[PDB]
């Protein structure tokens, strides 16, 4: 697929605000990642034990982490679609040491645009919401073809 400036534009414009707090973004994604869909929550093995909400906000590490995972994300949609290079070595990781499955990356991808749509309503109306998701179709899509090439695709 490909994305049009316009389109570019507005998902780096909501992204610009994402940027002004990215530990406690990273934070709300994880934990609605893992309360909507908590089977996701059993890759982690550093996180499986955690049992509630609260034990999650308060988890240092989880909020390392969140920042980790949105900083590798930023610096993919900043590329607005030459990202090659920085594909490659998250697509081995996931596909080959933490095992993760297209269907997991689908429900992230919920989780990013539900906390956008949250905190940034002003600035995540409908064509920036359409343009968030075809930049994470963009990202799923070329990571599925990696996953392929790795021998793992699924
Ligand atoms: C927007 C999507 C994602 C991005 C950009 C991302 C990025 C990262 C990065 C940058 C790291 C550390 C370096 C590495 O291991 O490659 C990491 C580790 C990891 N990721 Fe992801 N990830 C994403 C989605 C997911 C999903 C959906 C799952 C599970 C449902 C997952 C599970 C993990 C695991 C198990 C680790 C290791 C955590 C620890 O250090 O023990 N990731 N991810």
């Amino acid at each position: 697929m490909v994305l049009s400036e316009g389109e570019w534009q507005l998902v780096l414009h909501v992204w610009a605000k994402v940027e002004a707090d990215v530990a406690g973004h990273g934070q709300d994604i994880l934990i609605r990642l893992f309360k909507s869909h908590p089977e996701t929550l059993e890759k982690f093995d550093r996180f499986k034990h955690l049992k509630t909400e609260a034990e999650m906000k308060a988890s240092e590490d989880l909020k390392k982490h969140g920042v980790t995972v949105l900083t590798a994300l930023g610096a993919i949609l900043k590329k607005k679609g030459h990202h090659e290079a920085e594909l490659k070595p998250l697509a081995q990781s996931h596909a080959t040491k933490h095992k993760i499955p297209i269907k997991y990356l689908e429900f992230i991808s919920e989780a990013i645009i539900h906390v956008l749509h949250s905190r940034h309503p002003g600035n995540f109306g409908a064509d920036a919401q359409g343009a968030m998701n075809k930049a994470l179709e963009l990202f799923r899509k070329d990571i599925a073809a990696k996953y392929k090439e790795l021998g793992y695709q699924g």
